[PDB]
């Protein structure tokens, strides 16, 4: 299996699925390095973020648990097609990159926070992460290039 993937069993259904311990992605189908990648992200900050402040809120007070719940809800709506990633990032990302639909541009290893970097480079082009934790908060990462 490609880097980071492992087999798992659904508790509610008993069906096998695949989970990536670098990106926290999970999916039913069997999963299918460049100098640089390009990613977008949706950041949800929490009270223990390195800077608990954003363009949405002068004082971010939500707990890490609450931020994870919000991230999980956004992932559900993206996966169902009810909402697009770019739309949720523009409206609800606590990163200033919200104004660019979450786009961060292209980057190399050694530039981003390590959990973010590792998830970004383990995604295939077009793939989306699960919740990724950094000192900034909790991220949904979309690899675009
Ligand atoms: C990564 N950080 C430093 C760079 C500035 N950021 C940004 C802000 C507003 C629009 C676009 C971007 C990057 O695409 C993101 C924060």
């Amino acid at each position: 299996l490609p880097p980071g993937w492992e087999k798992a069993m659904s508790r509610s259904s008993g069906r096998v699925y695949y989970f990536n311990h670098i990106t926290n992605a999970s999916q039913w189908e069997r999963p299918s390095e460049p100098a640089r990648v390009r990613c977008s992200h949706l950041l949800v900050k929490h009270s223990q973020s390195r800077r608990p402040s954003s363009w949405r809120q002068e004082k971010i007070t939500r707990t890490k648990e609450e931020a994870l719940e919000l991230i999980n809800g956004y992932i559900q709506k993206i996966k169902s097609g009810e909402e697009d990633f770019e739309s949720l990032a523009s409206q609800f990302s606590d990163c200033s990159s919200a104004k660019a639909r979450g786009d961060l541009g292209a980057f190399s290893r050694g530039q981003m926070q390590k959990p973010f970097e590792d998830a970004s480079f383990a995604l295939r082009t077009g793939e989306m992460s699960g919740p990724v934790f950094t000192d900034s908060g909790i991220h949904i990462i979309l690899r675009t290039e």
